[PDB]
């Protein structure tokens, strides 16, 4: 009743905190941030964690990126495109897209909503898990870009996991209230968002004055993400193993997908330390691969699409009609913001400003979002 939670409804990933400082909520798993994914098996129904494991074994029922599809015609261009290249099949019905799949022996489709819903209602879980009492308030964040359909749809996504929905806020808007950027005082207030998630890139340039909110500039590529590296990854080693080995597994999806979860988790442990091993058990033909990789080959793989985000920073910064020396603060949002190579192109475009990460990159948005939801169930 007197309490309420945020939501980061992600692309990829979700996470959810409430203000008590915010606390950033770990799932069953432990895992503070929840892959935004749901899996339909024979018996059941996965949702986070349990269904991105079983990805490999079962891609054509596991569902991703229902975010890229909420509020969308079906004949939107983006959807389309989108279509081709998702491993599920996108109907239409009415001209709304739906996913289509196979739960429990039986062909059933969902809206992007009612996808988005199973994900909210997993979120809505772990904080009651944490709190120990039902909680329906929330503030549900989206990108600064979403149009009132994409903002319905998203909140229709709310109501359907027995969400109260509270608001539903810019995600650029969440992440400066998560760091007070709106309680500086009198006169306005610059700062640019720069958000590298899973799947997306977004560059906000936002105006806070006298505490109010405006969105200057968004610039980004909305095909830019932490999977795009993970792929860099994976084709490293696909040719590693040609080298070792003389045979190509480009043409088995089983091991390519094993592969790519393996690459993945190097990729993050690169954040923190300078070698990262892959510890694969028959990956092809009965073969292990096991091999190691050093931040410096991470970073000359990924190069070109590391150098690619500055270009739309530089895009923001012209529609916004400000200088670099203009922005008050550099905030950084995403897991893939948490490379220490993107940390220093940044910093040297921002002629060696800091950049603020002191909230994990990825929770930044939740953080905010519960703040906001604090200060709407408060008052
Ligand atoms: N340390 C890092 N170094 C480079 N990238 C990173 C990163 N931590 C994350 N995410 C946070 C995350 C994602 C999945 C997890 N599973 C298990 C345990 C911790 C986990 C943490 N990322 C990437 O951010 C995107 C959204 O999560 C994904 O592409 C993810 O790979
Ligand atoms: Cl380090």
């Amino acid at each position: 009743k007197a309490a309420a939670i945020g939501i980061d409804l992600g692309t990829t990933y979700s996470c959810v905190g409430v203000f008590q400082k915010v606390e950033i909520i770990a799932n069953d798993q432990g895992n503070r941030t929840t892959p935004s994914y749901v899996a339909f098996t024979d018996t059941e129904r996965l949702i986070g964690d349990a269904a991105k494991n079983q990805v490999a074994l079962n891609p054509q029922n596991t569902v991703f990126d229902a975010k890229r599809l909420i509020g969308r015609k079906f004949g939107d261009p983006v959807v389309q495109s989108d279509m081709k290249h998702w491993p599920f099949q996108v109907i239409n019905d009415g001209d709304k897209p739906k996913v289509q799949v196979s739960y429990k022996g039986e062909t059933k489709a969902f809206y992007p909503e009612e996808i988005s819903s199973m994900v909210l209602t997993k979120m809505k879980e772990i904080a009651e898990a944490y709190l120990g009492y039902p909680v329906t308030n929330a503030v549900i964040t989206v990108p600064a870009y979403f149009n009132d359909s994409q903002r319905q749809a998203t909140k229709d996504a709310g109501v359907i996991a027995g969400l109260n929905v509270l608001r539903i806020i810019n995600e650029p808007t969440a992440a400066a209230i998560a760091y007070g950027l709106d309680r500086t005082g009198k006169g306005e207030r610059n700062v640019l968002i720069f958000d590298l998630g899973g799947g997306t890139f977004d560059v906000s340039i936002l105006t806070i004055d006298d505490g109010i909110f405006e969105v200057k500039a968004t610039a980004g590529d909305t095909h830019l993400g932490g999977e795009d590296f993970d792929n860099r990854l994976v084709n490293h080693f696909v040719e590693e193993f040609k080298r070792k080995h003389k045979k190509d597994i480009s043409q088995n999806k089983r091991a390519v997908r094993r592969l790519r979860t393996a690459c993945e988790r190097a990729k993050r442990t690169l954040s923190s330390s300078t070698q990262a091993s892959l510890e694969i058990d028959s990956l092809f033909e009965g073969i292990d691969f096991y091999t190691s990789i050093t931040r410096a080959r991470f970073e000359e793989l990924c190069s070109d699409l590391f150098r690619s985000t500055l270009e739309p920073v530089e895009k923001a910064l012209r529609d916004a009609k400000l200088d670099k020396a203009q922005i008050h603060d550099l905030v950084l949002v995403g897991g893939s913001t948490r490379i220490p190579k993107v940390q220093k192109l940044l910093q040297d475009f921002f002629n060696g400003r800091d950049l603020n990460k002191s909230i994990n990159p990825d929770e930044a948005v939740a953080y905010g979002a519960a703040v906001q939801a604090a200060i709407l169930i408060k008052s």
